């Protein structure tokens, strides 16, 4: 509560913490309890326009596009220095806007200054290459400039993390930006640009929009002036984004969705195995992109798998993410929950079993938030949507698999690729399986880890591009080949 | 005409020549005059539907995806020889095809092997990356596959180059694919299949689908087995591509038009400036993505620019493409051509002069073919579409500049950033000039100069991705990060 | 005395032209199987060395080839190695009439040799240097890759033509001229190689081959002063002896040395894999292997059973001419070398190992008249001894237990070298673990003798300095220059005007 | 002023650091560390022996072996190395201030030395956790083959007197950033700032071990630091004779080597060049530091058609260099770093005259009263020279630039690169076509066209020909302290066959 005090409610749009231009205005909600606790401006179509128009004026000045690389990696550096000097504030108020536990929040802001780290270190790396000309007498190079004018739009389960992610390449690399929150938690996102302003960067270069994607998206992907559109979100609103995109043929880096298989084999290490199923399944409450949310285990060791995980799931400690003894929060927003409430009669009507939880907890404490029980589903296959839509909360669905081929034949049976796992002491198998899995990361005996130095990202339908890594960095670049002809003569093609 | 007695008149799916599913069939025109020169299958979208389930089995099968790199160069490497064994009767072909000069042939026969041995080279190099991981008892590792399914439509203008600007890497990469020239120029596209098909490919890792993007263009674009779209054509087909593209968050590289600043400063090369600049607005009569269709001229020599220019186009030699003394052909269709006498009316309209040309010529052995005279148009500024859009014709616009920062100005106020090139005996200048021009390749003191080694590709609306060079193999390529642990432990978050 | 001969050269090739040595003078070389002479050759003075140095010199700065565009550069090296696969056939016969080893052996060369000189042909074109994002304003800086100029190339008898190609592929890729000199006991496939080149056709000076013994010419190639490298493979007394000559004119050097290859087996290995893998990497070319798998460690749980299983296996092993498809194992190169291996039977015995099998000249009248060497396994031998330490280079295996996991790894490591080695065992994260600990240059898990154009090859410690293959391969020919140009220079005003 | 200079040394360590400890040395023995300005002790440090030397290098081996260093993850190393960086800029003030008491050269380019090492360790924490290797596409099939960057090990490093810190800093940042253990040994006559980053790196924590400094003669303990069989790197910064010894040393255990030698630096200077500029830097190259730096412009090549012109405007610019102490803002060139050098310098003079050349101005030691007790020596300009002198062939390492002409862009280059050397070098034109096309033709590791001693840590710094082996700065710095590993898995192992059963 007390963090609240001193921050901003309004946008930054060149240089200037200013209004929404109707002076409209959002609550934001605390879902352990569902009270307000803090309202910020909602800008309008118009207040989206200026800022890109302001991302652009800055970009061509060059004061930021021109400064040098080395330089620009300093300041990112300073980022990642404040990131860590707050990052007890930051960590409580990530934990009272999206409602995860405390400790959770404490990993991303660890997470969150790496990525600042990583890429302040890696600014003044690569400034292209030059070419063995097969012309003689020509000097060929590459250069890397920066993309220019980029919007970048986040969701809201980890929004400060999804954020550092996208601004620090962005600012690396000598872009200007506007970033637009998800509208129900912009806390985090508001300090962070708080910070960024110490920091200290030309008028112009950064920008901050507050409002609803329905209102403000469509200008931050279809506005002419935009070079790249960086969105992680839900893939029916990427779909959107990159129609939108098209009108302007504007470059895009979606990370959306997935079904990310957690594979367990019958010579897996059994209790290490049903550790990281709960961790995959309910960390946030399953509100995580990399969420084990299909379970695919060996018929051999099925029967006593489902055993073991529902009685782990029978203990789940549920409450307030300040309390230490929190294991799992609530799910962000009443919309959001009862879109899993519907998804526990979908998977009824089709014939599948709510082995434990699939309603929402009435113990006394809590009543008021927006809790979910932990949910285990059982007797499924590949042909329903429970198995292959993203639910996006604490549920977890179990299927059996006779052979390796079955496995992988029935993880990559979903129209996403983001990530999954495979656990085994059969280090080669599990090998194997990792290379026939069409996935983005693909963890051998562990979940969901990812660092800034690897890139981030889907195949198939979990998106396009990738976040962090070089590759990550490379999403804010333009190469350019420079041709000198340092002996020109005349072609003589047509008369004199 | 010879050439043609041997040649396959049909589409060729799964290794097997077969007709359209309907029998339908086109004729294709000889632009010199007028007459049909071949009948080829005309394709349904059932039979792209088919071509695109034949390329997933292939490469699902591993035959061609799982062969050994070094081997897949091999094979690039064989296809490069036969277009040099054949280098002859391909030249002849597609200048009988589009209409331009046999020696402009004979230089894209000359290209079109060393784009096949380059990637042919480049096959083997690089498999991914090994990371140094943050977190102890771990191995972190990039692999980088073969992204999948793809397809790959090309344009009239030089159908076979730039086919093997997307063949080559898709081949060298270990993809399937789907290719679809343009329906009114067929002719070098099925003789390259029928060379590639000699080499030897796996059943399904080829296929050559024959008809028009209004009819089978939907199915390649937006069917939901295809990793990526590959396309080079115009921007407005550009954009219908990459909405349809999104309905299965589907990766694009698309190569489009442009409007090519060719700036010359008052300290060039005089003789050196006038060639290159006819050289760059009618080569192919001006029907190249990087034509330099929008000369920029300094103001102290633009008048005497001016008319040496005129001089040279009323001498430029129109004729047949076969025919030595030819300079320049003819323009590929009746409703190309059209196009062009259009925009004549429309800069006339708009305030702009006609110099020279701007009509069809009437001289006795020219009135049969699709000619266009070679056009000047003077007195005109940014604001005009004459200036604005890609006629694509032979046709060029002059714009006098006072300084270097207006010159500048004016070659960047464009929609498009495709290339362009810088004329002055001041190097330092031309590379301050080529910093700050948004475009793809920049030329100083030469036009038209690309090559395998490098990327080529467009900034702004000329394009998304790159083509030849190594980043022109990563459109092809996807990343997977493997991470395994080799010391794990439980985490015991949740209770016991 | 076979058809292949007829043709070939006995001469040396410097500045464009087959020459003779300049005092005529020449040398025999022989065939090990029956220590017939079957050929005679020119044999270099350090002069004609000097010459050839001073040609690759004239023709770097000419720039012919220097200058000439990567991509072309690649593709003749493209067409040598098209001559290699072209002539596959008589090249691999050539090695195995000079060299021993079995015909198969020589076929797997010349199918190595063409890919090497294929993928560095496809290597050429590829990176041309950076391009940096620089700290001061209103400059630009770049990086620029050259030819280090000219290099001296200095290769061994056991894989001729092989150690060559290594040398030969990067050096023309990269625009640089050189002067090769093959070991003076086994020049047959480089004359012929050189021949190759030469129809190809490169720039006079661009390639030079001297012919002669190392003592005698060997020193002007590492220390004339218009060297830029020396790159050589060979024994590291030798290197030794080169790096310290090359030092007098600050030249850059590769060198790739000996081995003294763990090849660990644990008690979880597949056995008959492990047993399979240890006379391969013990006997093939009669152990005359730089990456030779001489020292087996295996777990003191199974060493009673593999000592059994090998020296069975030993004791069966067909000995014979390379050109007989029996042969399992040929003859050792000379009779100078076969001493050698017989002086170390004398050091192990009295140091206190034992000969468990073999350790002798075989006496079956077929193999009598050759330099014919029985597969020895020793055993009864710790780390402290000569035997186990030093490079024997003959095929001679010794056997050493170990307990546990870390007691493997500080035995493979207890040695003054580096250069390769293997680990054997079901559980692969073990053999990972392995892997990760020991200083090798090259470590193979579950395998043994796999090296190929795509990676880098050399030593860590003794075994050498440099790498030979892959993209580091190719940067031993290379040089860096940082180009920064000031777009708007201004006067420092440091000193008063 | 130079005060706060002496106040400096009142809390600095007078020892060795060895295995976690400040030691003397093992026989007591100590050495007078001297300033040039006045030729006064100043401070008195350890004499190292060689069984200290040896002490370290087996301390080096045994933390290497441990792995609390080679082990961290990378992302932390390039933390600790940050660390430093962050040090370096903290005592900024007092660091430079050591640097100018010690050397002798002016406090401004002390201060210019403090940035640069402030940069060079940030630049490669960056780069530590960016490339750990890669995948290859293996051409045999059911095989993984990849290839891991290890630290090459334990690392004797070795610097020169002219730029003490900023030559120990292009060593340390790789080293400790790719997790090797090192061994230092600094220039015997200036050890200040070597010791003082000791103390700070100590302060920002490494295990015991990890970090050595020795103090000591090059030709008492140099011969174990090049030559101990459980070195695995040998990167020296010095003289090409001392070069030499040390490579031909380190071949008794075929150790890798880096070495960072002289030069003779080209400054050429076409008609079309900008005069002003052309002579300003001249001036620049050729007395900043009283010409004691490796990439000092001491041999001249100016155009004929303006050989005349400029001989004189550079003549009359170098009578009015202010020689005075460091510490003091006029100062615009100081001493020269001992007695020893100087009369290198003064020999010099002589061999100059007695082959024919002329000394248009300086040669000689300035007798100004307030520069009489200290090591000056003034800037010299050299003429009538030609390519076949000594003056002009070796490496004067003084306050003196040699002039010669040259009629054409052929002669300038023929006569650039007639020199056993090849560090670095300029161009001067507004011609920047035909400067690029100079640019490619001289055999020198950096090239400035239109500028003069830009180095920085993101580009490769070393020599072509005799100026080195090897190189330091960038990526391929980094590389020097890297060895490669490939790792072959079979992962579908099959018998070979090949003998009987
Ligand atoms: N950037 C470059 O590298 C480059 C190179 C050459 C040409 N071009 C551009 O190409 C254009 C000229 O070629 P064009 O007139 O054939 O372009 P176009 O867009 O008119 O047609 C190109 C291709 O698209 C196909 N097509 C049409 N509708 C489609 C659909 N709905 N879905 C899928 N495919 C469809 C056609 O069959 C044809 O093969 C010009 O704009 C020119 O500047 C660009």
């Amino acid at each position: 509560m007390e963090l609240l005090k001193h921050l901003s409610q309004r946008q930054y749009i060149d240089g200037e913490w200013v209004e929404s231009a109707n002076k409209n205005t959002r609550d934001i909600i605390n879902p352990y309890n569902q009270e307000v606790i803090f309202t910020v401006s909602e800008g309008t179509k118009e207040d989206a326009e200026r800022a890109i128009l302001a991302a652009r004026r800055a970009f061509e000045s060059g004061e930021w596009s021109q400064e040098t690389a080395e330089t620009r990696g300093k300041k990112v550096r300073a980022i990642a220095d404040k990131i860590k000097e707050h990052r007890e504030a930051l960590a409580r108020l990530e934990t009272l806007d999206t409602g995860k536990t405390l400790e959770e929040s404490y990993a991303d802001m660890d997470d969150i200054h790496n990525v600042f780290m990583y890429f302040a270190g890696l600014a003044d790396k690569d400034g292209g290459e030059m070419i063995d000309s097969p012309i003689p007498d020509t000097e060929s190079k590459i250069v890397k400039e920066p993309v220019g004018v980029v919007t970048q739009i986040t969701p809201w389960n980890y929004p400060l993390l999804q954020a550092s992610w996208k601004i620090a390449p962005a600012l690396a690399t000598g872009c200007s930006l506007v970033m637009k929150p998800s509208e129900i938690t912009p806390l985090t996102t508001i300090r962070v640009f708080e910070l960024m302003e110490e920091v200290g960067f030309p008028k112009g270069t950064i920008n901050l929009i507050l409002g609803a994607g329905s209102e403000v998206g469509d200008v931050m992907s279809g506005h002419k002036e935009v070079d790249l559109v960086s969105f992680t979100g839900g893939i029916e609103t990427g779909k959107h984004i990159m129609k939108n995109a098209a009108n302007n043929v504007t470059n895009i880096a979606l990370e959306l969705g997935g079904k990310n298989p957690n594979i367990i084999f019958d010579d897996a290490d059994f209790e290490l195995a049903v550790d990281q199923a709960l961790n995959g399944g309910y960390f946030h409450a399953g509100q995580v992109c990399s969420a084990g949310s299909r379970i695919l285990v060996q018929n051999s060791i099925k029967d006593k798998f489902e055993q073991a995980l529902i009685d782990r799931v029978k203990k789940i400690k549920l409450g307030n993410g300040f309390d230490a003894d929190t294991e799992m929060g609530p799910v962000i927003s009443t919309e959001h929950r009862n879109k899993i409430e519907s998804y526990m009669d979908v998977a009824k009507a089709e014939g599948a079993t709510i082995a434990v939880g699939g309603k929402r907890p009435d113990r006394d404490d809590l009543k008021d938030g927006l809790f979910f029980e932990p949910t285990v589903i059982t007797n499924c296959d590949t042909s329903m949507r429970i198995v292959q839509e993203e639910v996006f909360g604490p549920v977890v669905t179990v299927e059996g698999f006779e052979t390796e081929q079955e496995a992988i034949q029935l993880a990559n049976d979903s129209i996403y690729g983001l990530a999954g796992a495979v656990f085994s002491k059969d280090i080669g198998k599990a090998q194997r399986v990792a290379n026939k899995l069409k996935l983005g990361t693909v963890w051998i005996n562990d979940f969901f880890m990812y660092f800034a130095q690897a890139p981030w990202g889907g195949y198939k339908q979990s998106g396009i591009g990738r976040e962090l890594g070089k590759e990550g960095l490379e999403e804010y670049l333009v190469s350019k080949h420079i041709l000198t002809n340092t002996n020109p003569q005349l072609v003589n093609w047509f008369s004199k």
